[PDB]
């Protein structure tokens, strides 16, 4: 109940919310059915429109008008945005030349440059180039400020997950808004676009920017706008708030436009009906900048122009129906569309079985336009698993398609021509970022970056300490003229041991054999040097990774590779080696096919054993440094050490062997040498974070050898590829992946074919940021480069996406 008898007189768009049953006048009362009776009359005035005309100049203040052109309006802070242009001879902001904003030029009593976030729904990255002719205000922001060619949204590329990711710096799995539609089984409650459940605070985790600001004494404009409040009114309200006395004036503001998303759904991303929505957004930008100009704020405010996600061409005829795959279609609930999420329709049905549903959905039709996954097998770069609201079964839908349960759902729910929500690496889903103002750089292009990084920068812009989030603070320092955040490298927690030769071959009873008993001061003094680290500068180019957790591990040196060997997990945490452009690939000699060799630096008790692999009928083994890339026949023996061995399913060995035998040398040819760091990842609770030993769900049978969930590699070279990887004087270039260590290749529908037709495609799907590997391993890479730490943080957030040009 709200007793709507009170009045909004002098309360229009009040900044503090009043609690029921008192009537509300805030920009959200409409959405709650709670506004005072006189809200429309007083707060939503429209009389005479939004623009001054010549004859309105100097008029007598008529309070009925939507905005004013009288002499007193500047002092009242409620002129039409084009007032000084029509009436005082001024130019529109867009018509003025860019001039660098070296320092904030603010009115007295401004403690800090305000931040205005101008968010646009469905604003696809290529609109910046493709609509540039019809968006002069936006093009001026873009060319004069700091801009990225595009900004990567989070998965799923839906509105609520992305706007809340912008506000919090968190992945959807951590903030809790994991789609536009959700079921939480603990609450037994459902979140929907339409309705009241979505307003309950228990959905919204983390700490959004307006709360961070509030708690640290920085006042915030309310971020949310009821749909019926016209854009012109929203702009005028922000500008009015900017005229409040110092003690009352917010420092952070948000504007939101439903466009171009609204029209994009109806007409597709480039339908000819899309030009008008883009003109109109630009006009709104123009009104804001003209209004800031009148208030002398246009060289004071930091403005961020940011989208939530792009838009793709999607029509009703491109829909896949689960009813063409499943017999049991009515025993499932599907969340449908540009992603799929499946759970049992009833928790009382014990005939429901996720494994048979997945199998019925796997590679069933030649051109199938979705792929099923258990959520823990989705590409780790999506970070889409660790939340009870994400169903165990997930469908990744191809761009341009929908999935639905039955045909009746489509024709009894073509209307739409555009949609979004697909994998966040898809070009059509990319969106925009422009930063303009005293704190941003002047005329500066920055590389694409992820929207999870913005919360930190928005905190930097407002002098706030960010709550804990998934951005990497410092990775976007290059966007900023000042207010940079200068982090220190994390402290190493465990120091390595450097074992020498301490065991005799006969102390080992590992059930391993090697044909290696074939026999020199020349070549013995030499191999001693290699085991002491003589070639270490070649294979460890950026210093050793730091171990950021408490553990016991050994550094092992070799001619061709260096490793950090975990005495706890019985295998390396990391293995580092450099492959020059000139390197040669060899085969594993016939005599060495099953050769595994005890490592005399490492106790039998801290070693794997070959018997466990013999007994484990499902599990085989691979090597981290590949024997194919050995520098010489004698060096090859090092690759067969038991301390370079890791457990691998035979299905996975197909992937791994092709990566090591074919792809590494291919990358070395293309990039002028590469440095490779590979290792295992254990993430059995799919939380994106390193497992402790007591979290491991699977061991090689009969042993304490833990089975990795994933294998990673980080492949680094010189950004200037005219310099070889091992003699690089400047910026680095990186690509990484985190491959699921699976007992089958069901994910790859063409895997019966030769590895040259399917392996690289799989690896590309599992592309990753170094930072994702850091979380998963508790390691910290690139500790010793000649590069600034912020540049390295940027490199660690880089994702190689394999999409064509935007
Ligand atoms: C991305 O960045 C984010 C933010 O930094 C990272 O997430 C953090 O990770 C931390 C480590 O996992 C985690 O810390 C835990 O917090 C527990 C208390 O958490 C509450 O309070 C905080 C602070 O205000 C709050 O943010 C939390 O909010 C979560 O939960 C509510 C719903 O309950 C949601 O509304 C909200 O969206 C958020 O959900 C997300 O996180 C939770 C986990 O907390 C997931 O379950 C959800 O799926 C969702 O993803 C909470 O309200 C604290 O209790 C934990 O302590 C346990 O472990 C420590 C080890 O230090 C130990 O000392 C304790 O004994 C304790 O163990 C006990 O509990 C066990 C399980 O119940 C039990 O087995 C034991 O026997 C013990 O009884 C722990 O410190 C932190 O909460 C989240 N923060 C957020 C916002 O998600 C994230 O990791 C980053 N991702 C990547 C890939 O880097
Ligand atoms: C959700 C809420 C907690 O957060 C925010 C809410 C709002 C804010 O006020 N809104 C109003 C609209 C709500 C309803 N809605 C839809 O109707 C919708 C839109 C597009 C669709 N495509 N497909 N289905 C769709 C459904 C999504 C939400 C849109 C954001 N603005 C925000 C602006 C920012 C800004 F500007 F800072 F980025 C940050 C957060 C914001
Ligand atoms: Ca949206
Ligand atoms: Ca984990
Ligand atoms: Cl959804
Ligand atoms: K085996
Ligand atoms: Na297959
Ligand atoms: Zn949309």
């Amino acid at each position: 109940w709200t007793a709507t008898s009170g009045s909004c007189k002098g309360r229009c768009f009040e900044l503090q919310e009043v609690g029921p049953p008192d009537c509300r006048c805030d920009n959200l009362c409409k959405s709650y059915s709670s506004c005072c009776h006189d809200f429309d009359e007083l707060c939503l005035k429209t009389a005479r429109g939004w623009e001054c005309t010549k004859d309105r100049c100097g008029e007598v203040r008529n309070e009925e008008n939507a905005c004013h052109c009288s002499e007193d309006c500047l002092s009242r802070g409620d002129c039409c945005t084009n007032y000084q242009v029509v009436c005082k001879g001024e130019s529109h902001w867009v018509d003025d030349d860019c001039e660098e904003i070296k320092v904030p030029e603010c009115p007295a009593g401004f403690v800090r440059p305000p931040l205005i976030i101008f968010s646009v729904d469905g604003f696809r990255a290529s609109y910046m180039k493709k609509g540039s002719k019809v968006m002069p205000n936006i093009e001026k922001l873009r060319s004069c400020g700091t801009h990225a060619p595009y900004m990567r949204p989070v998965y799923p590329t839906k509105t609520f997950p992305n706007l809340y990711t912008l506000a919090t710096g968190l992945y959807p799995e951590s903030h809790g808004i994991v789609g536009n539609s959700m079921y939480d089984p603990v609450f037994d409650a459902s979140f929907h676009l339409r309705g009241r459940e979505k307003f309950n605070h228990r959905w919204w985790g983390g700490q959004p920017l307006w709360i961070t600001a509030t708690k640290q004494g920085v006042r915030a404009g309310t971020f949310f706008w009821s749909v019926s409040i016209p854009h012109e009114r929203r702009i005028l309200t922000i500008l009015q708030w900017l005229s409040l006395p110092d003690n009352e004036r917010p420092s952070v503001y948000a504007f939101y436009s439903e466009q171009p998303d609204f029209s994009g759904h109806k007409y597709g991303p480039f339908g000819p009906e899309m030009t008008n929505p883009l003109r109109e957004i630009d006009k709104t930008v123009g009104q804001l900048m003209d209004g800031l100009k009148q208030l002398r704020l246009h060289r004071c405010v930091n403005v961020i122009f940011v989208g939530d996600h792009g838009m793709e061409d999607v029509t009703c005829d491109r829909t896949e129906f689960l009813s063409n795959y499943l017999t049991n279609v009515d025993d499932i609930t599907l969340v449908p569309g540009t992603l799929g999420r499946i759970r049992a329709k009833s928790i009382n049905n014990s005939k429901y079985d996720p494994k048979t549903i997945i199998a019925a959905l796997t590679c069933k039709k030649p051109d199938q336009h979705f792929k099923p996954y258990m959520k823990q097998h989705l590409p780790k770069r999506l970070h889409y698993a660790n939340n009870r609201r994400i169903e165990d079964i997930h469908l990744l839908v191809d761009r341009r398609w929908h999935v639905a349960r039955k045909p009746l759902d489509v024709y009894k729910k073509c209307f739409f021509q555009g949609d979004h929500g697909f994998d966040n690496k898809v070009n059509s889903m990319q969106t925009v970022f422009v930063g303009y103002g005293p704190t941003f750089k002047y005329r500066t292009k920055v590389p694409p970056f992820e929207n999870i990084e913005l919360y930190n920068v928005m905190c930097d812009l407002l002098g706030l300490k960010p709550a804990p989030n998934n951005g990497t603070h410092g990775s976007l320092n290059h966007l900023l003229r000042t207010n940079t955040f200068r982090p220190t490298m994390p402290d190493e927690v465990s120091r390595p041991n450097y074992p020498g030769i301490m065991y005799l071959q006969s102390e080992f009873d590992l059930g391993c054999t090697c044909d290696d008993k074939v026999e020199n001061k020349l070549e013995e003094l030499n191999k001693r040097l290699h085991t002491k680290g003589s070639t270490k500068e070649r294979h460890l180019l950026y210093g050793r990774p730091a171990v950021l957790y408490r553990t016991s591990y050994d550094i092992l040196y070799h001619t061709d590779f260096e490793s950090g060997y975990s005495e706890i997990f019985l295998m390396p945490l990391w293995t580092s080696y450099t492959i020059s452009k000139q390197a040669e690939v060899s085969s594993i000699p016939e005599h060495l096919t099953n050769c595994v060799r005890p490592d005399v630096r490492v106790s039998p008790g801290f070693s794997q054993n070959c018997l466990a692999y013999k007994n484990d009928k499902q599990m085989s083994y691979g090597f981290l440094f590949p024997p194919y890339l050995s520098s010489s026949p004698e060096a090859k023996y090092d690759a067969f050490l038991v301390t370079n061995m890791v457990p691998m399913y035979p299905a996975f060995k197909r992937v791994w062997a092709y990566f090591q035998r074919v792809l590494v040398k291919k990358y070395a040819s293309e990039r002028n040498g590469v440095n490779v760091i590979s290792g295992p990842i254990f993430d059995y609770n799919y939380d994106g974070l390193r497992d402790t030993e007591d979290e491991i769900k699977q061991y090689v049978e009969g042993s304490s050898i833990p089975v990795p969930t994933h294998y990673y590699s980080i492949i680094t070279s010189c950004l200037d590829f005219t310099q070889p990887a091992d003699k690089c004087d400047g910026p680095l270039s990186v690509s990484s992946f985190i491959l699921p260590h699976r007992p089958d290749n069901d994910e790859s529908c063409n895997s019966s074919e030769d590895e040259s037709k399917w392996v690289e495609e799989l690896m590309k799907m599992h592309t990753a940021r170094v930072r994702d590997i850091e979380h998963l391993t508790g390691l910290d890479f690139y500790r010793k480069t000649s590069r600034s730490y912020s540049e390295i943080l940027t490199l660690k957030t880089y994702l190689h996406t394999y999409e064509s040009e935007i």
